This record gives structure tokens, sequence and C-alpha cells, in this order.
């Protein structure tokens, strides 16, 4: 399976600054820890990554999945979690399981960042475990897409 | 007239996703339902459609056409509706007729879509009624332009 | 000591529409005048100038200028000043001094445009005297880094 992991903006700052919520690990840091999770679990599994500023580069990313080869998006949108209506549209257009995943808790911080959009269009969300999260979505990925197979298995049958 | 039509983020995935509130037809086959509608009425209207996903680029094109050929703009700002000041703004400096169309009515449907700040911002605004929204919102175009050429016309006499 | 200048969406049309609250002045005007009270002040200061109507090439913006030679910003953000999040955290981890402008008082006009997520993360904000605020920031900004500097080097001593 191929897995799009879309990384929203100013995630690419990671270990450059605010090690209060962050600590010092960089965005190509955890995508490399979530490599060798697929590696060393010997899941056949190509990720991709995408991290982008823009909210539209985001939502052209959610719909050139759309009849692609990807079968999951793995997604943190970032502060456009809460704001952005026009991303939550394009993940329930996606035809497919999408994991929002937060670095931080969103419920213990500002009162402005408790409402996400984007994560009551994603099937599941993932919050306050820092880089671990990703990991976590992986295996949830993987398991949401071997059930869903294996439930389309005995469908026809 | 060169009329512009610009048509929002999500807008370009119609009839391949959520046939509910949106049926099946595509983008492409609206925009020829326009053509079409320009024809069977003989309307001296010249039309150019855009399409996109990013918030600059509907203030770019907007801006663009502020001295140039366009006489009049309709618009469906998709999800930025709800949320865009800057799309509001830009649309109350293009010094010519703004008509909104939203294909679903948006007083129906959850209370975060009920507020536009663009519609706020256009002088007419048209929601309801699908793919004929647009024909609408034509026919209004031509008729508000003949009644400024008019109203100029008997200005100077 | 490089400063850059962040002049958000729309702003590039003043002088082209509504004098009432903008008068008549241009943004090439705004920065000519900005380059003539640094000539004018023998200031050494090199003035980078960036105008844009996407929120992603404003966050683009900021974050190169981390690390860089830029020692501070000046940004009238314009609209997204209410809305963005994501320039607000660009702000935050900009490491240098950051100062918004408005040309208008926005305390004074519509309620949705009293909140700015963006004026919260700067140090200061300077609003209501039109183009005079951007040299009142110039001002400002020399000040702020002068001190800054007097104080690294005292320190260190
Ligand atoms: C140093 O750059 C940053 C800035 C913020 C975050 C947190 C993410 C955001 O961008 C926030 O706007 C959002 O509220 C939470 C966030 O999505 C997360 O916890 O992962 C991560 C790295
Ligand atoms: C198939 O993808 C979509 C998703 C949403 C819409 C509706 C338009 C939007 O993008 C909404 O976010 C908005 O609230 C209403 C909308 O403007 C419309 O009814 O045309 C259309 C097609
Ligand atoms: C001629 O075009 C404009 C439109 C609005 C402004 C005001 C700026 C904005 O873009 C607003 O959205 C914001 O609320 C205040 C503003 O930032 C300012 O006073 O500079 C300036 C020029």
């Amino acid at each position: 399976m191929k897995i799009l992991v879309i990384q929203g903006p100013n995630l690419n700052m990671l270990g450059h600054r605010d090690p209060r919520l962050y600590g010092m690990v960089t965005l190509d840091q955890i995508h490399e820890i979530m490599q060798t999770f697929v590696k060393q679990g010997n899941l056949d599994v190509e990720l991709e990554f995408f991290q982008t500023n823009f909210e539209g580069e985001i939502i052209d990313k959610i719909q050139e999945s759309v009849g692609s080869d990807y079968e999951g998006i793995i997604i943190n949108p970032g502060a456009f979690s809460h704001t952005s209506i026009a991303i939550a549209d394009a993940i329930m257009l996606a035809g497919k399981p999408v994991i929002e995943v937060h670095l931080t808790n969103i419920q213990a911080r500002e009162e402005f960042r408790k409402n996400s959009y984007t994560g009551a269009a994603c099937g599941g969300v993932i919050m306050g475990f820092g880089p671990l999260g990703y990991n976590m979505a992986l295996m949830a990925m993987v398991n949401i897409l071997a059930e869903m197979k294996a439930f389309q298995e005995a469908q026809k049958n």
C-alpha cells in the first residue's frame, strides 16, 4: 500500500524553534522514524511525504490522491485544523481512510485550538504523543486497510 | 461583455464525489450549460472560467479583473465564503458587479456555513438551485450591466 | 541591518480604490517614503519589500528569514490578521522582533476586524495612522535592535 503523509504549516520548522511543546526532533527525523517502523515491522507499505504552508496545496494533494495509487492519508493540518472548512471538505470527498495527527494535545492549549474541522471529517484523531503519534497512525492505518480488504474478500463470496 | 466565472475550492471535484447535495454533473458540464444559456438567449456575453483551491489565486484573479476587459464576476467561493475576509475585501474593491452563487442552500446546512463574508460584499446571492444557479446569475448580470449602461448613456445627455 | 517589510492581501491595491479609510497613496509610494525616512536619518538599514495575497507565501517568507541576515520584520497581514493562526504561529517562531502595522484603526471598524491573532504574537502593534504608521514601525525597529545589541555585548562582560 502507498500511504500519503501530509504535514501542514510550520511543521518544517520542528527542531529549530520552541522546545516547550515540540522538543528538538526535525520533520525529516520523524519521517525517518516512520520509515523504520515500516521496515522493521516488515510492512508492505510505501510512504510518500508532503509538507506545505499553503492551504490550497493541501487541498490539491488530497484531490490528486482520488483515483490514484494511494490507499490512505495520514495528516497533520497544523493551524489549519482549526480554521479550514475547505480542507475538511476535501477530506470528506477523499473516499479513503484519513487519520489526523497532532504533536500536542489541542484540548489542553488556547481556546482557539480546541476546534478541529479537519479532525471531525477524519475517521480518527491522535494527539499529544509528540512524534510517536505518527507511528500510532501508521499502525492504525495498516489495521484499517487489512480489515477493509479482508471484509471485501468475504464480500463477493 | 466579458464575464468572469470563478469557482472555489473542491468545486472541481463535482460529479466525482457526494451525490446528495451535489448530484452527478461535473464542473465542465456546468460551464457548458452556461454557454448554452448564452446561446439560447442570444446574449452578448463572452465567458471565461477559472477554478482554484487557493484563496490567493482567487484574490489575484479578482484584482487582475480591475481595469480589464471584464464587466462583471460570477463567483462561488466554496468553503472560503464563510472564512475569507480577504476575498470579501477584494470583492469590495473590484469596482464592478459581483454575484455569488452556491449550489446548496447554505441556510439549511451546518451552522458554520451560514455566514458568508463574501456574499455580504457581493451585490446579490443565489443559493440552493444546483447548476441552474449559474444561469440565474447570468441573467441578472446582463440586466444589471444594461441598466448601468443605460443610466450612463442618459447621464451625458 | 536588513529589515523585511511584508504586506498582505489587497495592499497592492492601495490608491487604486476606496479613499474613505485608505486615502490615495500607493503601496510603491509608501515603500519610497520608508526608504526616504532611512536615507534622511542616515540609518544603517537595508529595506526589503514583499507583498502577497497568499497566506502560505507570507508564512514561507517569515520562515526564510529564520537564521538569515534579516534582523527584524515589519508586517501588515491585512485581513489575515483576524483569521490566520498559521501566520501567528510563524511569527512566534521567527526568533526576531516583529511589529504589526495597520493603516486603519481596527478597534473602530466591523466586529470581525477587532481580533488580531498575528498582532498578539507580535511584540508591538501600530494602527490607524495611515502610511505614517510604517515610519513609526521603522523608528521602533531601529530603537529595539540597538537596545537588544547594547544589551548582548554588556551581558557578555
Ligand atoms: C515549531 O513549529 C511548530 C509550530 C506548531 C506546531 C503544532 C501544530 C500546529 O501547527 C498548531 O497550529 C496546532 O494547533 C497543533 C499542531 O497541529 C500539533 O500539535 O501538531 C508544531 C510545530
Ligand atoms: C464535491 O465537492 C464539493 C464540496 C463542497 C461543495 C459546496 C460548495 C462548498 O465548497 C461548500 O464548502 C460551501 O459551504 C457551499 C458551496 O459553496 C456550494 O453550495 O456551492 C461542492 C462540491
Ligand atoms: C484598497 O485595498 C485595501 C483594502 C483593505 C485595507 C486595510 C487592511 C486590510 O486589508 C483589512 O482587511 C484589515 O482589516 C485592516 C488593514 O490591515 C489595514 O488597516 O491596514 C487596505 C487596502
